[PDB]
């Protein structure tokens, strides 16, 4: 016999990896005297606060910097990504001042506490960055939208990205005897600017503060010291982190006979879905759900600096004509605040010794992809509806994780 | 190392059991000369009748009485429940009367017949309690809504509950030389007030009487005597038999930042569904279905005496944001009617010897539950939407089992 | 023979458990 | 209540550091302290 052997274009797959040794610092925020509504909009609500600092193992920059992100081909997806942290140690002040209250001591009793899922999974909210108190200054005071990207009231504070990497050889605001430093690139401590807490208001629903204590472990620091207590990882359910691959429109009849309607009776589910819980009540709640299904294909990102954009996009990026769900887990590292030696008369506990923990965190991830083309003269990378990908758009934020679950993230913006 | 051990509140689970030896009596309803439309509303329709008495192994009272029911905590669900019955024997009359026709005889030929699924599963309807005939009085005459609860045209007849248990130490209508007796509590026979039959009208659809005979077994009574022929059981798919547990509204952002909307893009089905068969025809039928999906969380019962309410609520109680289907099986015990010795000239068979069967039935069930609380100052039992439960309301009855299937129960009220 | 089996209402027993990690402080 | 238990751990103690020289109380990095536990006394012995 004699078969003439067919052609083949095997487009290979780039698969990179990234790591970085961040040196984060936490404070023992005194079991944060709950602050009432961070906004003049929710005014009657509060936040029981913890010192549980948040490691942003979901914001792309924890893993890679500008360029590396910048240079990822379309269809680039994060495969898995991990964080391991070591309680490198904590430091507690020494009252010299005798002043007040706070009896001076060479004693020290502190204790680490870590926690995972809480965030996403439990009943809380990451609300941090704050605004706070004078000596016995560990409890804090102003809530605020958690900071990952940079914030500014014309002056600006922040830049996760730049906090770790510095500026551009030309950028003024940084570079300088004194301006925005390369930190990561040259080992530096930097803080974990978000801590976590729980929200809850007054009357439209009520029963008390649930129990965090049974959702985070606590160690005698010194014991756990210089030993790593974190090391959990996430393999995003859908981490297409660069604008997807365009399916090309060059097949044949109607699918390009014209750009008209090409629709068909399949008899299998093919659209993304939606729950809208109708909370209504008169002394403890009464709900109602209504599945809403919806559309698909418009883009994923733009500003390019949307590296400071979220990671697992399981609730909106439906790849090809089908479906799915789930939320990136969340992770917190920290030390319960050291209590002042407030002698005799303390029968309230409210004096807190300043203390800062140096947690050593390494982050890594894979992300990878292909760059295929199936048409002889087609310009761009290209695939087929067989997969093409598809987003599902909305007026406000899609699942605004900066405000507490119902497992998936409500899509609306808190505080 | 040193981990500080977390708290724990293990709320135990009450799990009870119930039983009762009922002594039921059936009559050999003469293969019931079909009665035309029991109502002046369906007027042109009929019921081929059997003597197949119905054991209400679906109405809570067959298993437990008032108190026991009464005292079940919220979230109380029946786990499984069983019935076993023994053909304790049957009795057939003795014509003394010579009269008529019915030649007197010490002979006796009778035969038990039991059946299971028919009810629910086949093509029929439980329509019973009736209104009927003079000697050779086993065939009956007035159909009627099957009686489980008590019925009354100001005078009242019935009370399954009270039939088995009597009245309250004070209730007049019972208690008395002569009024509503504790029966069960002091062994008494009582009747199985419902028998079963098949419906069918004239012209809007037609072909003849299907074959019951091949859906119920028949034994030579005497053979099967004093031997139990039933013993099937049902483990309800969803038997939440007491108002469910309330999920509490005290988490955090938006889920109680306010009592507003907290909705989200999940991309997974989460609402109960509905078939509406469009029967339309012109000499034998032509149908069309249209899935209707709908809501969820409002209550389960009220009157408290809704113990006389149904058992398996698989078609309306969606527990938590998801789904399912199925119908409690049904069960019948009885004796085909003894034919009179109508000599010579009978070439129609219509003379029937009165005969009554004493079937011994034991019923039992489990139902059980928890009473947890996750909030420090929350008053009531409490859980989380994680499950909360959810009903699906409608204008008329939900699946009115007192009118024949299409497997699930149509939701509308027959005869 | 043939004994008709009696009824029974076995009422189960709830049995819970509780714990809590208190952090107490004393003075000398 | 069927049974109920308590277990406690001397997680540690802290003693002051006189800076004040003042009085009397000479400042020291020394430390000599000692735990003491007891059970029945309460109920069973002669106290309140």
């Amino acid at each position: 016999v004699y078969i003439i052997p067919r052609p083949f274009s095997n487009f290979g797959k780039k698969l990179s990896t990234y790591t970085k040794s961040h040196k984060f610092m936490i404070f023992g925020l005194a079991n944060n005297v709950i602050g009432p509504t961070g906004t003049g909009t929710t005014a009657v609500n509060r936040l029981l606060t913890t010192c549980l600092a948040e490691i942003p193992w979901q914001k792309l920059p924890l893993y890679m910097n500008q360029s590396e992100f910048d240079l990822l081909p379309p269809g680039s997806r994060v495969v898995e990504c991990n964080v391991k942290v070591i309680f490198r140690t904590n430091r507690i002040a020494f009252e010299t001042s005798s002043t007040v209250t706070k009896q001076a001591t060479l004693n020290q009793i502190s204790n680490v506490q870590t926690a995972i899922g809480l965030n996403k999974l439990g009943w809380g909210i990451n609300r941090a960055f704050t605004a706070f108190q004078s000596d016995q200054p560990m409890i804090p005071t102003a809530t605020t939208a958690p900071k990952y990207e940079p914030v500014t009231g014309d002056t600006g504070y922040r830049g996760m990205i730049a906090d770790y990497y510095g500026a551009d050889s030309t950028n003024d605001t940084a570079f300088g005897n004194a301006g925005n430093y390369p930190h990561h690139q040259v080992s530096s401590f930097t803080f974990l600017q978000n801590y976590y807490c729980m929200y809850q208001q007054t009357n439209q629903g009520t029963g008390g503060w649930p129990c965090l204590a049974e959702h985070l472990q606590q160690f005698d620091s010194k014991t756990v010291n210089n030993q790593c207590l974190i090391d959990v990882t996430y393999k995003p359910k859908m981490g297409l982190i660069k604008s997807p691959l365009n399916y090309k429109i060059i097949g044949q009849p109607t699918v390009k006979g014209t750009i008209s309607v090409g629709d068909n009776l399949v008899n299998m589910r093919g659209a993304v879905v939606t729950n809208p819980p109708e909370a209504t009540q008169n002394v403890a709640e009464s709900t109602h759900n209504l599945t809403r299904n919806f559309p698909a294909d418009l883009f994923n990102i733009y500003s390019d600096i949307e590296k400071s954009q979220v990671l697992h996009k399981g609730p909106w990026g439906h790849e090809n004509p089908q479906i799915q769900p789930s939320v990136h887990i969340g992770i917190q590292a920290v030390p319960a605040l050291t209590t002042g030696a407030l002698l005799i008369n303390s029968s309230p506990l409210n004096s807190w010794t300043d203390s800062m923990g140096y947690i050593d965190v390494m982050s890594s991830c894979t992300v990878m992809e292909a760059q295929p083309t199936h048409f002889p003269f087609s310009t761009e990378a290209n695939t087929n509806p067989g997969n093409t990908i598809y987003r599902i758009n909305l007026t406000p934020n899609s699942l605004t994780s900066a405000f507490n679950g119902l497992y998936g993230n409500g899509a609306t913006l808190g505080n």
